[PDB]
């Protein structure tokens, strides 16, 4: 029952940017992760930034360096700040929402020496 | 309801590798990511692999080259290949499962020369 509401496309020359916002509305109290997706022509749709309730990110290589995600918790809203555009750019970009559950007992990794 | 169990972890010799691993059961239908998570002592808790039911991964900076997430989808098991082990990689590592949600309608980027 979450919706999800991307705004901020359009045309954008190369070397410019574009900034995406991605609203959140709908019962989200469980939502813990955010994604930005893009489905370039032709190809499968990717993952290009996430971001978790920590403030903790990732990117996708292609993007990583030039794309920016962040987050307003208080009014549930994820931006994505894209820089250095190319042609490789175009796409139509997608907002996803997750709900990340709970972890195992862990398992203790040592290393020597 | 779903119930994750890891195994792998014990004393690696520095450079050497480590497989470890991540046993779901219970209803995981709609689970359709997953992810790793190491705890060095002292620190957060932090993102370092995860992967989706696409088979698309991502990896934090610390551990992207050395570090492989594959996954088991017929026996619900999440690996975690790890290589060039240093006593940087000292920690508990945790499995995380996740359910990602519907897409918004997206948004066209179309970027000209
Ligand atoms: C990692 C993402 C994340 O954890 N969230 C998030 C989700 C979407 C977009 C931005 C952030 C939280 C979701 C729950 N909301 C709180 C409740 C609420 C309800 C109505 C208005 C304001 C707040 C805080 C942020
Ligand atoms: C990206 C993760 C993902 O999509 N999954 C997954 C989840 C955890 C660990 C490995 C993979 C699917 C979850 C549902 N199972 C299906 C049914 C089933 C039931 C009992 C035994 C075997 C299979 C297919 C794999």
């Amino acid at each position: 029952q979450v919706q999800l509401v991307e705004s901020g496309g359009g045309l954008a020359q190369a070397g410019g940017s574009l900034q995406l916002s991605c609203a959140a509305s709908g019962s989200t109290s469980r939502v813990n992760a955010m994604g930005w997706y893009r489905q370039t022509p032709g190809k499968e749709r990717e993952l290009v930034a996430a971001i978790d309730r920590s403030g903790a990110t990732v990117y996708s290589e292609s993007v990583r360096g030039r794309f920016t995600i962040s987050k307003n918790d208080a009014k549930n809203i994820v931006w994505l700040q894209m820089n250095n555009l190319t042609t490789e750019d175009t796409a139509v970009y997608y907002c996803r929402s997750g709900v990340l559950g709970s972890w195992g007992l862990g398992t203790q990794v040592t290393v020597s020496s």
